[PDB]
């Protein structure tokens, strides 16, 4: 691939920063492409382009906007397999995942918001015969989205779909680890008829390009997906610069509670899907699995059985369902967590090492890893690993497990396995998390708002509420009576 | 003098463990109203633990049980309106003619409004397929903190605490160090109304310490702040860096008042007066850039002079007084520096511009009502919020021009237009970059109407149904009744 | 008491019909009172009064209306016991019910709507830069409620609360069987500050006073509670006369489904409360109880045990929990249904006869009655009895009981008893009823919309939606661009 | 000539078993366009069992699957716009200049609108206490019936079927016996888009038989009817008497157009023209009572006559034709009876009042554009809907008077005001008793905007989000997780 350029105002354009970076294929170590990095002057160009495109976009009818987003949806469906293969090359996720999930659910959200544009309404409030109020849900203007590397094009769609549907232009910065699919999406939008400037894509690094966006005085909102620490830095700079509105989708340490009446085959299946999809690189993963003491030994055997069925290998093979981690530096961090678990006395049930042999020595592979006999003070239990590392924790009673599930600064997701009507709702209602699954894990419908409690996030994505949160309310009073001054 | 004022934690007054105190002054006389204890770091932690325990009791009650308790507080506030207004006048220097008609009346209106909406707070249900559906809960945030400003102390305490409590939260409120007294009275009223202990705690103190300890505390889920634009940026930064708190910010503005070429100039002048000189100019939404057509500027200036001459400064408890001192001598000094900036930058002084002198004024920080004209967009008095009684009059030629100039600011709080024309009123208002827009009026802020700033003037909103919802957090719950399939 | 008069424009006034009727105390057979009947001229006077009052009422602020309704609530709480005693004399329901339910839940709904008045808002819809639409939710004007006799004051509150909260005036006609508490409510409203004419009460008979209301050209909506047959007459006349909006809360034959995993003590408690409260005179009663064949014998035993604890007697006694039927003519109809059950081959498990002895010979008593071995073709199974008659039906599988529960023209309520998460939601989602209870029966929160599918009703009561349904939408387009004529 | 037209049941054309047929006439020539089979009792029974089967398949699909199928129907309607418009012109007599720009365009706009809203159709969740909560489902009604009118045949079929299908129902549509042809084309288009067989069935026939059989059928859950005020009352009665069906009714009106004393009279004249002579006056919302201030009446009359003189009747397929014949010869007879009453009751005829004559008109149901003035509130032409091209001009003196006279009617469908004044426009409109109100325009009916009548002009609404919800029924579900308490 040739020097990948910036995408500004409906065309690829060379960056004026003079800086570049490389994205690596995590399966081979090869350079996928050299990518231009947006400089401070490039960000300002992108903002002025976005201001001009947004005015055209907002002036269109609601249904005209809806039709253009729907054309982008149709193109995404057509190009699913091509885009999935590129995503696999950039992220290391198996094609069996990227071709079935990444673009499908990204497009599902764009399709959803495309249809809701005409339903975006203000309100009207009578005060008295001589005065009333009405409100408008106006675009914020130019907004910025900052993506993460685990679901690059899905995240770009989940941020840009409500932003565009609400009448804004978005400047999107993909993660430096995985910048390629965002640039393809930018071409797809314009091909669908999106006006020039409404979706600009600026590859770059967080310390420079990301910061230039968070500081710009004419960007009205920042939406960020990433780690808890990076989020705090982003939200601070966005505030100190121009008091921007903020959305944050950060990591978690989500609990999966297995009830005493749970079927352990189902619970083990849910625990598997909550830990080893995308090689464990999912913010919502149920990485603390609480199991009753009386069932723990049997559950551990059922986990070992299923871990043995995991099929690592060629990411383009049909039967491969486990990939390398997104990068070699990230594998290093995941390995440090694994060593921490060993040094603190957690019992390694399986995995714990890199994969070796033909087809693995050149990739950032980590074996599916399960620790058991875990306790609430362990580093692997307290901190998000963002790798394929399950922690199993024994518990005795329902009140106890609720307290321990909630005793964390994280708040993203949670789940319970139980056939009992009262227990399922009763437990779920007490858990301090924004995304809660009963007898399942991971499904995130376009209709369902998702985001974190406590340190796991600010605001929400998806659902009707996220379309409204990309508008700002203007209240208008019409006074038809005589105005009275006290002077 | 009043008795020494303590912290209010868990349904009773309690001594601070900081060992620190400050004084609140009567802005009209300079006398010490009271010595006030300042909450330390340990006091904030005690307040948070009290709030956590109270919130659980409050949230477990029925919706209508909560509604009835807030309504009892409303009834008390109506009965004690005049007494609370007199205290507010002593602490702020605002005339009783204002405080007895606006401050508690509109604060209680918002509490009364939210009290009735508690039972209407609902989540959603979304079918996915025959075998699965989603439902959502609007759950309390938990413990939230409000940080008040000094210009409308008890109104702000009510506008923040009413939706927070109605949504099932406990709130720790920190009043401005300038004006702590009515917030402590409000805490007693809530308890008398039946609010569980800990649900509304009040921590007087100074911003550098008590305010910071609240924004840093790991177990406070949301900060709501009212104040200046600069102070706002600092609060929002500390709230994010510490524990990623949800935030609401109601900051200042430089709001434009646009007088159309077809406006009646008596109405326009009355609106401009009320948009600049209420509460002695100490109002975030004031219309401090008055745009008038060139052809009408001379006549408009004359009508402003007539009305400014009628402003009545004097005894703040007298019925005919409608203008008070500024809240402090340091704040007046800043307003005086802006006025001197207007003179040196070439704006024409139409009236006022000086401190008030003589018996009854020497002990207060009074500034005469001030009007500048012949102003231009580059002047400091036109670009920056003064927060004093200083009107800037700007001439303009055409509608496209005035919309551009009205919007060419980092502020975004309020705006208004004066015109009898249907098309012009809606057409102009729709293009203005502000959250609060008034047509042929100024200042009215109904409990139903969400209010807040665009751009640097704010984050989020207050009042209206949406502010009840914004004090909850959404939990989405998927019920999967079909057999779960694992790909491993 | 005296000769009960009409209530028009804030005062008691003599009827101009020249006609009266009597309401009987169902416990003694004695005449409680003679009540004047509103004629066609009385209805026209009530309507003109309502038009005048509604204009005053709607011109008030929203919070002014809220406070007045709240004062009525405070009065109702204070006079709960007094009002309940009057209700017991008129209806025959035990004081243990009327003092705990009738006024309490009537007032709860009024209290609920009082608080929602300020939240009643229209909408605003941008079309293009030069045109927008806004809507107003305007009062209907004058509406009429026609109450039933089983819950006289509760029904008066449930109809009048949303109607008044929406800015309307209501003319209320109580059932001729039970007119007394409705007149008390009219006094309470005026004492609370309700403008004269906003709530007028016209006692009379359905054949005359009710028909005059449904025919009046200046009444905008009729809300009716009663039997299915009477409802069809009312809704037709409302259509033929002036095309009125209509709400109908009619009877049902609601199924109670006991699952194979149900606790039979719980199922029996639910079945008892679903059949014998208010002596079986409740539209929502679960009068078809479906029980699995394998448990039928045990369930019947548990029902008989609980039936033996039912305490009929002095309606003002604390421990009395069962009363006479509302009238002797109604008892005659209930007895005919019981004899049909006997003759069609249903097995009589208990009851089936009037009660005899000192204190019962003078009242319209029917013993708690249970039939079992019932089949879907029996008259007692297909038709609403509106008396204390439980029908127990055996079933074998889940698909069958859903088909049989739904195989009816009625659609009011339904319920299931089961501890299983999937079974509770799965079954309830398939039942064709508007009011569904899981592991409970009867609770009707002010927040919860209630009403019938199929022949059991039109529209809903309670919930936010019922406040909205007492307004009518006006859409207003503001065209700020130049209008183009093609002529 | 066209082939004999059959019923459309379960995804295919099928012969009626009634043994009866009727003819639809081309109103421009008097010729038979087609012979059309009429559905009997048994045909209606068969259509219902088909609809019951199809609805189950349709409702079981996901929301977005339903959305995509309706969007494909939209795409076909856009592609086939001109062909469908030409057929509508043949059946109705409306000029192609109208049908190709409005009828299918706005019909498809509403289908497109509801297609996108399907995934947003949500129930509610209500917490009661920690141990119990309520949630609601918005379930399909099942099989619903739509009964169309003849003035906008395919638009009405789309406005009724779009929310009904989008909400998960099947609809059986009966077109007017006057204009059955475009509804049958719509049924084929729906199937081509993937609509499951049975979800949209079409039963041509006459009101006394096919219409009544539908309103009486026990397994139809809701009836939506558009037509005349009298026919509506009969439909609503039979629907109640049979099985207590939910009802929607869009009936006629006598809508007032109020010209204010400050109105520009050219704008007022253009609005009045569009409010009276579009579709040859056959529009339920037409502004047939034009209220003009006395001081402007003579001049207003002159501007109306000038614009009436520009009306171009002729070949309905010509670009410049903008006026057509009435839909049928019996309908012209009724319009002529109303015109004669206006003359006999003393109203002044300004123009028109007779049929059009000559080559190209003698065989069509033509009535000249007609304007009466000096009208009074007691005249038959002022009190009753004519549904032809007859404008009544009424003088007035003051605003209170015209509001009272505008409202002094049993009709309530639409209304409008012409004024440049902000206060006058909103003030007057807020007092008018009509569901559809236009300020400085007439006739536009956005898919987003609920429309329907006050008083005798209707029950319920069409279009907007509320109409999607009104084609569902609410089920409230209480989950009790606490121990149930029996008093027995
Ligand atoms: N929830 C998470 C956790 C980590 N990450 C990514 O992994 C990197 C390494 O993780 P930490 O910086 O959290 O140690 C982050 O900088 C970020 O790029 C993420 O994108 N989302
Ligand atoms: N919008 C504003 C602006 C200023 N202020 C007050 O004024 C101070 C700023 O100093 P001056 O207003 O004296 O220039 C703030 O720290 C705050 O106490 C406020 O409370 N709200
Ligand atoms: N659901 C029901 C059923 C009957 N009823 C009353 O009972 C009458 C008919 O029932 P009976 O034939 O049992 O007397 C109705 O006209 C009405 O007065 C009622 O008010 N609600
Ligand atoms: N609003 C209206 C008024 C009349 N009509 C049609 O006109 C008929 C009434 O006869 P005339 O209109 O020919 O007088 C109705 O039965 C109906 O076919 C309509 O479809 N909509």
């Amino acid at each position: 691939m040739a020097e990948q350029q910036l995408y500004i105002h409906g065309k690829f354009v060379a960056a004026t920063s003079g800086k570049t970076f490389e994205t690596i294929n995590p399966a081979t170590g090869e350079v996928l492409a050299t990518v231009q990095a947006a400089g401070r002057e490039d960000v300002d160009r992108a903002v002025k382009s976005a201001q001009q495109g947004q005015k055209v976009w907002a002036a269109m009818s609601a249904m005209a906007r809806s039709r253009i987003l729907r054309k982008a949806v149709d193109i995404l469906r057509e190009r699913n397999d091509e885009l999935a293969r590129l995503e696999t090359l950039d992220t290391g996720k198996p094609l069996s995942e990227t071709a079935a999930v990444d673009i499908v659910t990204g497009a599902d959200v764009l399709e959803y918001y495309a249809g809701l544009i005409p339903a975006l309404e203000g309100s009207q409030i009578p005060l008295r015969d001589s005065s009333f109020v009405y409100t408008r849900r106006e675009p914020l203007g130019v907004v910025a989205g900052i993506g993460a590397w685990n679901y690059p094009i899905q995240i770009a769609l989940w941020k840009s779909a409500p932003a565009l549907a609400a009448g804004n232009a978005m400047i999107f910065k993909p993660s430096e680890v995985t910048p390629l699919t965002a640039l393809k999406l930018a071409e797809i939008y314009r091909e669908a008829g999106l006006p020039d400037g409404v979706f600009n894509v600026l590859p770059g690094i967080g310390a420079e390009t990301g910061q230039y966006l968070t500081e710009h005085p004419d960007i009205a909102k920042i939406s960020f997906t990433g780690g808890v620490a990076s989020g705090k830095k982003v939200m601070a700079n966005s505030a100190a610069s121009s008091l921007k509105e903020v959305t944050m989708e950060l990591g978690g340490k989500s609990p999966l509670i297995i009830a005493e009446d749970a079927n352990l085959d189902l619970a083990a299946d849910i625990a598997m899907m909550a830990n080893f999809y995308s090689s464990g690189q999912v913010c919502t993963n149920g990485t603390r699995v609480f199991v009753p003491a009386k069932f723990k030994a049997e559950f551990e055997h059922k986990i070992l059985e299923r871990v043995g069925r995991i099929r690592a290998g060629d990411l383009f093979a049909d039967d491969t369902n486990f990939g390398p981690l997104v990068s070699f530096p990230h594998r290093q961090n995941v390995l440090r967590y694994i060593e921490s678990g060993k040094s603190e006395g957690a019992r390694l049930l399986c995995g714990g090492d890199v994969l070796k042999g033909e087809g693995f020595d050149n990739g950032a592979w980590v074996a599916p890893t399960v620790f058991t006999d875990c306790t609430d003070d362990m580093t692997i239990v307290r901190e998000e690993i963002f790798g394929p590392v399950m922690s199993i924790l024994s518990y005795d009673d329902e009140a106890e497990v609720i307290r321990r599930a909630n005793a964390t600064e994280y708040g993203l997701a949670a789940g319970v396995v139980t056939p009992d009507l009262n227990r399922a709702h009763r437990i779920i209602h007490q858990l301090e998390a924004g995304i809660c699954w009963i007898n399942s894990w991971g499904e995130s419908p376009a209709e369902m708002p998702v985001g974190g409690y406590k340190h796991s996030g600010i605001g929400r994505e998806n659902g009707v509420m996220t379309l409204q949160s990309y508008t700002q309310v203007k209240s208008i009073q019409v006074e038809m009576g005589p105005f009275q001054s006290i002077f």
